[PDB]
């Protein structure tokens, strides 16, 4: 089978057959076929009476483990792990994020640039603000957001768009969130031998963790995000690999954490820096990002994106990355070894993300700006060790638009508002064209790659089937970026893909049909737009024509996203089959069961334009229920 | 290869297999080989581009996971992810133990019964005492107690017995502990794809991770409990399957947290249950217990031991267990079958260990006794349902003596005080006789039974041939339970198995020579009394000719506890290898590395007789290098 759908992707993996360098796919296919208990979800190493396989197929071979746990037992432990570690890496990028807002200071390298929405999340976590420093106030703020990390007393604090009736549900099903990094350890401690041996329970242990990744730690990661590097706007900008220059330093910053990114941006800018860049003969210095910091940096600054994630060998295959620069999650660390075949810098910076074989070059948070710019410098001086002959940069870019906040598509929803109707600043505009039928839902694609599907395949397949239908389109992380390089990302795809009510639409509005609504942590985003809507209709989320889609996730991120989405209401397609068919019962849970618990389901359809028809035939199902 | 080392074991296997009944060893054998790659721990499955396993042979065959991990990696993340699953059920343990301690009243449920030791846990916390009310204190102690788990902000409060030197050494390693939670989210977010792919950063982020457990989770849930529910002191007990009464009822309670046993021994004083078991043809009630349930209610009130982890299902097997009360952690899903074929009411009370098929009856934390009443009232009704003649308990019962806590420790040696010397209330004693060389060391006991071991066997051989070399040798667990059902736990056995030196100590200080120290979460005051040791001498703990064995381990709570062991400085002998083999680095890491780190290091050798002149050899030397 073809390895992706885009051409300088299939360039690159032709040069780098001709280095004699392996990518991915090349270990993909040297794993052959993989293990089948591992992938049905029916093996268990939880402890060492074990490892321990029963049979994916019941009432045949072995039943039960050693400590007699079931199928359904060791699938149910097995994904509550996975969404469990999820949950612990959004949490921590979250808590790294309000630890930055906690010393934020009037004269230091971290201000607070967005008072505006710093006030209004003070409102939400119950800080005063009038007559108040702007400083004291985030101090607060930060304050309060930690303590949803860690407290043992009390009742945690959600976002005012999450729906009452919503959280009701929640307090009755036994699901309402804790202190983020306590149902970590419940769910890590329920899945220890001898603990939970129930699925129904452990699913909802799951569910419940997950909950505090999606409105907890994804969401005040993302709103502390915008008070300290400004909440995105519309911006322009470019994606795909073309985007690096031959004749220029090329650095390229890969991983999740924004606050690094953030300062190389603004190191970028050093005069000492670019007359440096000048002085080792290069025109100057190109900032290019991957993944989800790239998708920060881009939704804040308009940094051009040169990659998702099985993208990122491919940018060093180039032989053009001077610096590769990396903090946290999603980083192959094959990187290292590829690195040493050219003369890029492999430059890991984060405490919690060493990688054998890389240069380390910790990123000081006490001096962020200074420790950027040493970084940075190493990066440049690298560009004398430049090899031109072994350069090959395809010429294929893509012009893309983002920067779609909740605030900016406020902004932009208000210039259909009648101003002698109103009201201004609301989500009604959206809110009336999806009662009214123009647009028959919104859909959210979300997630990664896998070598398991063609790369980008999938997101862009089901991208344009969903909007051909009417469904306006948000798009997060490596979907995003799929459908930047495509070319989805603009004002003109409306009249060349879009059905005729969301041209309409688009016209109206001035948007493009797909909405970029950043990193994976703004999927909160998201559930703050649907939570908003549903406020508006008194309706919980679970009423209204809305789905969520991961077309080719790989991440234990991916699951605890999932997860939390179908808790919040939301029915979820995925594009990649979970190891969890061993389990019969778990299976019925995710699929069938669940919908009687929160109003939503997993949908579980390897084939695009299949889910598609899903995702449509459902939305109308839920249409129907509701009378629009 | 036999089953086990124990008679009373060995004849309800054979009535087991009379009934048709399986058992874990039936299941062990039906597991037959065990998966290579588990075992050696080079198979991973922490995304879905896998699962991935690379070759535990290095040189040959695949070396690399899709995203480019290698074998090192892979078995590091496991490593750490065993170690954050222990950490997290030790952590839960000591977490509701406060939470317990933060609802005591003077006419509650749950009150201060050890106010001498609440006052001094004050000091170690910082909480002030004078002229203040106990539940005051209790609350103001519980408080900083909870905060230990769950702070953003500051350091977290450690015990006063932890040396100085060991402090600084841990923060200039970089595995200075912080809250345990947040530990616990950390190593599973390093695990995550793309993140952590060096085996040193891993290890250390695990060390760090367990030391929140050793000194802050099961240290605070055992000083907590001693608050709440009296320190233990030396007291008789009777030990294995023979407690059973054919002509009582029998409730058997298994699991690890103390309310709810705490509760069901105060209940069955109850005047109406007492009067409620005559009124259903029994005698009166016979409450045992199993794991570290049991041996918490034994150190505290001399219940009877009914056995340990491996022995739990051979319990029903006798046909006389009417109830059994589990709470969490090591509680085998099978008893949910087996019980079927019985009378028996197999009974969950705890929402985080629900077990498919048992009958659940949630344990109110609200009001301890009246639910705890009412789930035993249930055990009692149940005893109309026997079958007297399926009933069959062999006549094997041992005498023990328990309860040595390291106040009752210190107590015992005052003995050998000499009134005109002094000091007297402490460690100075013990010091004095391991450093003069009539004791030639200390050696803990600890850990579960494990199919892989004849049971039993290990422990009993490792303790045997400690004391004989004069050694003395603390039991917790499973392991002091092996220790209670053969024999070991008796001052008669000094003179039977002990060698000169330990003979002596034990004849002058009136003990046994293996001396039950508790449940796991007591491995704590292990970790107090060395900690003292050092602290009278001025040195640190590794320098100390102390050391500690998991002869027959299984859990993940063993784990997290050999490492922090470790990590505090104290050598570790493992009698099961956990699944590191395919790793080379990792094998290097734990058993040569860790000594350059901490001075201690891990010891892997199956044969208790090896282990046990391995520990002697290693003593022998540290006591060389300091001079004694
Ligand atoms: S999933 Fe289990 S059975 Fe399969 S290779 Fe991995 S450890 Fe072995
Ligand atoms: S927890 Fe049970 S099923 Fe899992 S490895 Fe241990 S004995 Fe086997
Ligand atoms: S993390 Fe890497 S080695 Fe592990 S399953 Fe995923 S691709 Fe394979």
């Amino acid at each position: 089978k073809a390895k992706s759908i885009d051409q300088a992707t299939l360039q690159l993996l032709d040069k780098a057959k001709q280095d004699g360098v392996e990518t991915v796919w090349d270990r993909k296919a040297d794993m052959k076929v993989q293990c089948g208990f591992g992938s049905a979800g029916v093996c268990c190493r939880n402890c060492s009476m074990g490892p321990c396989r029963v049979s994916p197929v019941p009432g045949k071979g072995v039943e039960r483990g050693i400590c007699g746990a079931t199928a359904d037992v060791i699938v149910s432990r097995n994904f509550a792990r996975m969404v469990a570690a999820g949950t612990a890496a959004h949490s921590d990028h979250g808590r790294s994020i309000a630890l930055s807002l906690y010393h934020t200071s009037k004269d230091g390298d971290i201000k607070v640039k967005d008072e505006n929405k710093l006030k209004e999340v003070a409102k939400s976590f119950n800080v005063e603000t009038e007559g108040r420093d702007i400083y004291d106030i985030a101090h607060d703020v930060a304050k309060e957001g930690l303590s949803n990390y860690g407290k043992q007393l009390g009742e945690v604090t959600l976002p005012p768009s999450l729906p009452e009736k919503r959280k009701e549900l929640w307090r009755k099903l036994g699901v309402y969130p804790r202190a983020v990094d306590r149902e970590i350890a419940a769910v890590m401690h329920s899945t220890h031998i001898g603990c939970n041996a129930d699925a129904e329970a452990m699913i909802k242990m799951s569910m419940r963790c997950s909950l505090t990744d999606g409105w907890m730690g994804s969401f005040m990661g993302t709103e502390f995000s915008d008070i300290m590097f400004g909440t995105p706007h519309s911006i322009d900008t470019e994606a795909n690999l073309g985007v690096l220059e031959k004749n220029s330093v090329n650095v390229v910053l890969h991983g999740h954490e924004p606050l690094l990114s953030e300062m190389v941006v603004e190191a970028a800018s050093d005069p000492e820096l670019v007359e440096l860049a000048k002085s080792v003969g290069a025109d100057g210095i190109n900032l290019c990002g991957m993944c989800c910091t790239g998708n920060e940096v881009s939704m804040r600054h308009g940094i051009k994106i040169a990659g998702n994630f099985m993208q990122q060998e491919l940018a060093v295959v180039t032989g053009a990355v001077d610096g590769l620069i990396v903090d946290v999650q999603c980083i192959m660390p094959a990187l290292a070894k590829l690195s040493k075949s050219y003369h890029t810098k492999f430059i890991t910076t984060s405490p919690k993300a060493h990688i054998t074989d890389s240069i380390y070059m910790e990123f000081d948070e006490e001096n962020p700006l200074d420790s950027a710019k040493k970084i940075l410098k190493e990066a440049i001086l690298n560009f004398k060790n430049r090899d031109q002959s072994k350069v090959m940069i395809p010429e294929l870019k893509c012009k893309a638009i983002l920067g779609y906040s909740v605030e900016e598509i406020i902004n932009k929803l208000d210039k259909v508002v009648n101003t002698q109707i109103g009201p201004m600043q609301t989500v009604k505009p959206l809110a009336d064209v999806l009662v009214s039928g123009v647009l028959r839902g919104a859909a959210a694609v979300v997630g990664c790659n896998n070598p398991k599907v063609v790369q980008d395949s999938a997101h862009i397949e089901t991208i344009k089937g969903l909007i051909k239908n009417d469904v306006i389109v948000v798009v997060t992380g490596c979907a995003a970026q799929a459908a930047a390089k495509y070319g989805l990302l603009q004002k003109e795809a409306a009249e060349k893909y879009a059905g005729p009510g969301l041209a309409t639409v688009c016209k109206l509005v001035d948007i493009p049909p797909v909405l970029h609504m950043g990193s994976c942590v703004d999927i909160s985003r998201i559930l703050d737009l649907v939570g908003r809507v549903a406020n508006l209709l008194g309706v919980d989320m679970s009423d209204l024509p809305v789905a969520g889609v991961a077309p080719e996730w790989m991440s234990e991120k991916a699951v605890a996203i999932g997860t939390y989405v179908v808790t919040s209401g939301i029915d979820t397609w995925l594009g990649v089959a979970p190891p969890v068919t061993g389990g019969p019962e778990v299976v019925d849970i995710l699929t069938n069961k669940m919908e009687d618990w929160v109003g939503a389901k997993f949908f579980i359809e390897t084939d695009p334009h299949k889910a598609v028809e899903q995702i449509v035939n459902r939305m109308n199902e839920k249409r129907k229920k509701l009378g629009i």
